[PDB]
């Protein structure tokens, strides 16, 4: 769910 432009694929 911690989702952040490049990383808002995963898990968080």
């Amino acid at each position: 769910g911690s989702c952040f432009g490049a990383f808002c694929f995963r898990r968080d």
